[PDB]
Formats: structure tokens, sequence, C-alpha cells
């Protein structure tokens, strides 16, 4: 019954979105084609966050935030909250939006943690007060999708842990962003709209590169993207023979957790890849478009290479490796050819 | 005989300084006077190079590159060098200064990590051809510090790997760094001016904030910058049930060994920070200041800081995390008294 997706903030901001008559993954989400690789390396010294080369995969553009924003016209803005207003906070957004807030996953028991905060905060969407009396939250991970009942003071605890490790202390996503009346039914128009222009940056294919105390943060947008992180992700191939030894060391099972993480991190946005194009394709379905441009299934490609991903990162061989490389290639490839060919339907 | 660093491209840089007749620790970093905290957390959405929430801690405030190439009236250039010129280029760098030549673990044998190119690439000096044909490496870190023998064969293949995870190939960091005869006069002028906008900035102790595809960075410079680390830093007392316990999941494991490796960057960090505050103490002697300091010894705290955290790594318990963060309180009470009492003298 409610939405996920396989980011949680995301399917918590599809959850908000329904409340308001906005569909997020198909007019949102799908309305934005992109695709782009990022690297986190060496660049000018001194960089001392900078601790280890990174790359990672990323079909999310300039991401909902942005997007819910100035297509239904309103704002999406974080803040923090002093402990007493949290619950008026939660109460009043709830009209023109909803609420995205955060907490460290030792306070969802559903998420079973418990005995460590995790390495980035969670995010859960506070839906109204129960007749018993306590706060109805929707977990919008596709993993552990469903509601969840909280106590108030449960729910005080969370947003304001101590310690606060993750600097979440009374942290909050408010959306605003009930559209107009007109805005209402403008919502497919501008989808087509943001559907061309999405995939005009995609055929540009600009790079760029900064410098931050991070390390030096490459990008590379469009078709040239995927070929690119499979040429990069082969330099960690060197995982393959630490993973198969149970003769590991300390300081060599780091290389191999931090070399599997660099992975589970990757399949997640490869499973974000499939449902944005899965998202895509109900709205070319939904604007008549889908026999003009034919029956590729960009879709279930980013699906299979989500599958070795997945695989990959239960079991890391040469051979799971060379499978994400391939299912990978394969994405990229259905990709570009139905990127041209929507972009040409839409002139 | 030969000169080394806590940081292995530090080290590096010193050795080349002194071809050209410039002490690097006591007139380029002693002379910059800093101290910085830095966390990268949650921001703006999407952030797909944001894998953890991670803090840290500087004292290279502007780092080494920017103030030799101050002082020197030279430069400091990254540029990747095709294997044809890589030859050439080291010989031709060396009469102006040196190279520092980037470098996978694996091409380091001295390292004994054969079985990964390592988090992050080393660096190395070349010091020219021997007379039986080999070249002759600096290494510039503490732990490995002396000079080592590689065959032209090795050298070229080593700096062109396939693959190329780090992507250091042919990457060298050129140091045009050799002072006119003039200038050379002026070093430990120089090195006075140094010495007090660094003061001034490190009492101005300013904050910034960045949003950035990998998370949002944060820093604080001032004497309040380390006991606000402290404060972040007791977010991470979580390790010490963590660690120990034996029913450890492949992702519970995963936060022992970051949380693990994030004590094991700011040891080092600490490593330098006393380092550091050693080349101001042997730069105010010879300026003829150091009556005004009196008996304050912030290189001696900073330290004993650095020991507590080699400590925190053999046995994480609570005794060395509030251990740590003593040690870290009074290296930064006696950095302030030292900081305004030197500033002073300079009036």
């Amino acid at each position: 019954q409610t939405l996920h997706a396989p980011h949680c903030e995301v399917g918590c901001a599809a959850n908000v979105a329904r409340r308001v008559g906005v569909d997020l993954a198909r007019q949102v989400i799908g309305a934005h084609w992109a695709s782009r690789m990022l690297v986190r390396e060496v660049g000018t010294f001194p960089q001392p966050l900078l601790d280890r080369t990174q790359v990672t995969f990323s079909a999310q553009g300039e991401g909902w935030p942005a997007l819910l924003a100035r297509m239904t016209g309103g704002e999406v803005t974080s803040r923090h909250v002093p402990r007493e207003e949290l619950l008026s906070t939660l109460h009043a957004d709830r009209a023109e939006g909803g609420t995205l807030l955060f907490m460290e996953d030792r306070a969802c028991p559903w998420l079973d943690s418990a005995h460590s905060p995790g390495m980035l905060p969670h995010v859960v969407v506070p839906d109204g007060v129960a007749p018993d009396g306590s706060w109805q939250l929707i977990e919008g991970h596709s993993w552990w999708r469903g509601r969840y009942a909280m106590s108030e003071q449960d729910l005080l605890a969370a947003s304001y842990p101590d310690p606060d490790p993750h600097h979440v202390a009374g942290r909050v996503l408010s959306l605003r962003i009930r559209p107009s009346a007109e805005r209402a039914a403008q919502l497919d128009t501008l989808a087509r709209q943001e559907l061309a222009a999405g995939l005009r940056t995609y055929l540009a294919a600009e790079c760029g590169e900064t410098e931050t105390p991070a390390g030096r943060i490459v990008w590379a947008n469009g078709p040239q993207s995927v070929p690119l992180l499979v040429e990069r992700l082969r330099g960690w191939d060197y995982l393959c023979p630490l993973a198969a030894r149970n003769d590991l060391s300390t300081e060599h099972a780091r290389d191999v957790a931090l070399g599997r993480y660099l992975f589970l991190a990757l399949t997640d946005e490869l499973a974000f890849a499939a449902y944005a194009r899965a998202g895509t394709l109900r709205l070319v379905e939904g604007l008549g478009l889908a026999g003009a441009v034919g029956g590729l299934r960009p879709d279930e490609a980013w699906r299979l290479a989500w599958r070795s991903g997945q695989k990959l990162y239960r079991r890391l061989d040469r051979q799971n490796l060379s499978a994400l490389f391939s299912a990978l290639e394969k994405a990229a490839e259905v990709d570009v050819e139905y990127a041209r060919r929507l972009l040409k339907e839409l002139k």
C-alpha cells in the first residue's frame, strides 16, 4: 500500500508526493533521465577528508528535491528544529505535503541495527497520530516497506540523540509541494518538458572536476559514463583473490570490507537506475509514445545489472565481477539507443 | 640522513626542499600555524559519493604546496606524462627541485603490499640514476624512510599500471622551487611573515560550509577546532561494545573496520600536528622569539595525543577513548596559549 524505492529518502518522498497528487516515480524521477559516473581521488594537497579512492554511479541527476520543487512550484528545505517545535512542525507540513525526519539506525527497531547508528542517518515520514496517541511512520525503503507505530516519547528521543554522530538533532526536510489548481493540470506538460531537457543534458555528455577537502571530484555524464565506470572499476579486481582468502590479516580485511562496501553502494545505485528507467517508461507510455519509440527495455537491463551487483556483493569472484561488467555494458547500450529514439520523437 | 614525515607526501617534499636550500619543516610547515576540524555529513540530496559520516582533524591549513610556491617564488604543478617522456621529465625536474612520483602500493616492494594498490596512491621521489643503471627512489614516510633501488624497467611498469584504480598513470607533481640568490636571503624574513599571518588566521577562527557530491563539508578553524572535534568524536563510542562482540554481521563488521579506520587516519593527522608544531619551535628559536613563549611546548602535548591515538588502535575501549579526548583537550589549550603569546611578541 505504501510506496517504496531503493533509496529510503526517495521512497519517502514518493509517499509524500502521493498525498498531493504527484506521481514521483513517473512524473518527477521518470522525467529526469540522467547517467553519471563519479570519482573521488587524489587532487591537490592537502585533502584530509580523502580516505580512499572511490568510484560510484548515479542516475539521479539534479535529484528529486530540485525537480519536485520547481515542478510543483513549492519548496524542499532542510532545517534543524528545537525540540519543542518538532511536533508542531510535523503536524504543520502535513497540509502542504509532508516531512522527512532524520534518525539514527539505532532508533528504528524494525531495522534491527540497535547496536550501531549506521554509516548514514535514516529517514522516515511522520504520517499523523493514531487514535492510540502514537505516531505513524512510513518506511520508504523497499526492504522494510510499510507503516510503523512509535510513541511520542520515543519519537522525540530519536530526533535528539546523545551522542549525535550524524548530526541529526532535530533535522527535518520539509516538503511544501502541494501544486496550485493550474499547476496540477500542467503536470504532464512539465514532465514532457523535463524529459526533453534531461535527455539533452544526457546527450551533451559534459565533464566536470572540482577540488574539495574530501578530494578531487570528477564526473562524466551521458553515454560515456557507464563505459568509463566499467574501466575504472576494473582496478578493484584485486579484491577477488583477497576475498577468496580465509587466511586474512586485520588490515587486509579492512581493504576487503571497504572494497565490498564500494560495490554495495554501487548496487543500490543500479537498483535506483532500474527504478528510475521504469518511471521514465511509465511516463512515455502515458504520453502515448511507447509505440513510436519501440520495445526497448532499459529498465530491465538496469535490473539485470542490479542483480549482478547483488551477486557480486554476496560473493566477490572474478566471474561475478566480469558478469557485472557485461550487464553494465549492455545497460549502457540500451540506454543510449532508447535516449536517442525518445528525444527524436519528442522533437 | 634522509628526511621523513608522518605523511609520505610531506616527507617527500622535505627531501626535495633540501636540494634547493629550503628547510621545509622549519621554514615552510613550521611557519603555518593551523588547527581545523573537518566533517563530511549528509547535505542536500543527492550525494552519491557520500558513503559515511566522517570527521577528521588537520593542522596543515593551506598546505605546503601553496606555501612552498609562495616563499620560493616557484611552482608546484601536477601533470600526467606519457610513457616516453617520463624519464626525461624526472631528469629535467632535478635541476630546479624534483618530482613527486605517484605510485601504487604494490609497485613499491618495500611496503610489503603486493596484494593491494592501497586505499590511496603512494608517493616517492626519484633521485637520479645510479652508475649501474638502476634508479634511486627516496621514501618520505617515517616508518619506511630510506632509499630504494629500482630497475628502469620496473620504474616504467610501476608508473603506468593497468588497470589503474587510483589513476596515477604517469602522474607527477613537479617541484620547480629553486630560489634565486636574492630570494634565498629572504626566507627567514618571509617565514616570520607567514608565521604571523597563520597565527592571525588561527585566532580569527572562521568556519565554512560547502555542498558537494561527496556530502556536506563543514570546517572550523581556531582554538575551538579541537574541542569541537572531541564533541563530535564522542558519537563513535558505540565502537567499544560493537568491537569485541562476536555475533558480527558482514555489515556490522564493516562499521567496526570503518570506525577503526577513522581513528587510524586521525592518528596520522595528530602525528603531523606534533611534527608541524616542532617545526614552529625550531623556527621560533632561530628567529629569536623563544623567550616570549617561556616553557610552553605544544609540540609535546600533540605528541602525547598522537601516542594516545596509537594506543586506541591496539585496544579500542572506553578508557582509551577518554584518554585520547583528555590529551586532545590539553593540546588544544596549550596551542591557544602559545599562539596568543607568540603573536603578541610579533606585535
